[PDB]
């Protein structure tokens, strides 16, 4: 059978799978009652994509479609969604939302761009700053549309792309990276979600690949934690190696010295735990990377780090 | 002989591929009739056994991005002077054998996007701002090899603080045309570019370059946003991981429809990391949505491709 493996990539060679920026650091968080259930950056070790996860970093928190109405909501521009590859989005599909849809509560700011097709000035373009709030009642991507705000009113009912740049609070409504938006809007339930993940033992904590993304004013730190980086997801999808157990053993190695620095559990659902107690931002050598050593199980006792 | 790791391509459809010269998906395949223009792009350059070249790095998020600090507000058209770090935040060294910091744009024109800041130090640390910004590679202040570029903004809410530029699209620079095959002057006016990945061209009669084409966003006007890359970013990432030894200068690759099993056409994947096909004239390909290239065998410079 095809052997499981990790790609060989340093921290600065990795992309955040929940926002299209490089990984900045590794962080392990103290356990709490709040649920970790992100929908982007979800993939099993044998390469099954889950939630709203797709392969491209350019897909993450991006939208593609057409503006089909200009309204007088604060979120003025009504954007009917396609799939990111331009095919027609089907709301009855067994996904939470179109692949790449944001999986947090707050705003994503960026640029909405257009290129005309059809009889009305085909090939004419425009691009302006735009904001999408996932708190908005018009944020209904599962149903097939989202609305965006712009200070500019130079927009047409034409094919549209949204490129994310950063995140922020939505005025008084805080940026909450672990709170899912209501993909179908108010008074509806989310469906087809990737499951929540948690340590099976109190001495273990989730380990995150952490990014500090851009913010558009205020003092928000722009913290976006992902379970596994986008490149691991891409790698597992290509490889499709069969998982021999529920838990893979991985070691963080310094190639400069050859030393193993610490070990971790890489679970079959696609997340990592370490033996540690408390919030801890790791300090690791620049050339360090995770190495897959063996299939183990839940009853492996991780060396404390 | 000893064994060697087999060469391969990742299995990805066109819409599962990223342009290696601008951070957007591939839209189509295009083969161009030979013409007066020279192809010497610096992004999206990698050998088949995984050696990155030019200004090529691994992250799509790296492509046409900048990281550094705004160290001055000037009187240039490109007002804000941005001293560069490497994209991973380490200090940039102008004496390194690269054309410019990795990820630097490799075309003449404008990249528009957003410049963002987060303060450190004594002055309101942790405060942020982000605004539309434009960087022109025609600019005399575009001197990334020397360690800086300048950007424009209609907004003047910028500070001398850690700064990132996130690219969104391209355009012409006013009267100066967007030229994807013209390199910027990385060290500025009246200086020479160095350490470049080499020019690329068909060496065999009846053959043309095949491009992975994207139509990227533009910020007004009718520019088509056409950015062609020699190989998509995932192929580069794949070769970098695999490091499979090249058995030849030319790999024979075939475009396959997995639904039917049918081979649609064949192409030469040259060791330098570009593709040629047997065709005469400009030709926008029509291919099935599920199609992808498959590596079949190593051949040589005198292999004769079936016409497509």
């Amino acid at each position: 059978s095809k052997p499981f493996s990790l790609p060989i990539l340093t921290l600065s060679e990795l992309t955040n799978s929940r926002f299209p920026v490089p990984i900045d650091s590794l962080f392990t968080a103290q356990n709490n009652v709040l649920q970790v259930q992100c929908q982007n950056g979800r993939c099993t070790l044998d390469g099954e994509l889950q939630g709203t996860t797709q392969l491209l970093p350019s897909g993450i928190c991006a939208f593609r479609g057409r503006v089909t109405a200009e309204t007088d909501h604060r979120d003025k521009w009504h954007m009917q969604l396609q799939n990111l590859n331009g095919t027609t989005y089907d709301p009855t599909d067994d996904v939470p939302a179109p692949l790449g849809t944001p999986d947090f509560k707050g705003v994503v700011f960026g640029v909405a761009s257009q290129r005309n097709v059809g009889n009305d000035a085909p090939g004419s373009t425009r691009a302006h700053e735009a904001v999408i709030s996932t708190y908005s009642p018009q944020f209904v991507p599962k149903l097939g549309s989202v609305n965006f705000r712009s200070n500019d009113n130079d927009f047409q009912l034409q094919p549209t792309k949204f490129t994310p740049v950063g995140i922020n609070d939505d005025g008084d409504h805080p940026f909450r990276q672990w709170e899912l938006p209501d993909y179908s809007g108010l008074l509806t339930l989310n469906m087809n979600l990737a499951p929540p993940v948690a340590p099976n033992f109190p001495g273990e904590q989730l380990l995150f690949f952490r990014s500090f993304v851009p913010c558009s004013g205020g003092y928000n730190q722009g913290i976006v934690d992902c379970l596994i980086p986008q490149e691991w997801i891409q790698h597992f999808y290509q490889e499709s190696a069969p998982s021999q157990s529920d838990v893979a053993l991985i070691r963080y190695v310094n190639p400069d010295t050859g030393r193993t620095l610490f070990e971790a559990k890489l679970h079959r659902s696609g997340y990592i735990t370490v033996a540690h107690s408390g919030d801890y931002p790791l300090v690791v050598p620049a050339n360090g990377y995770f190495r897959f050593d063996s299939w183990v199980n839940q009853f492996y006792s991780l060396a404390p780090m």
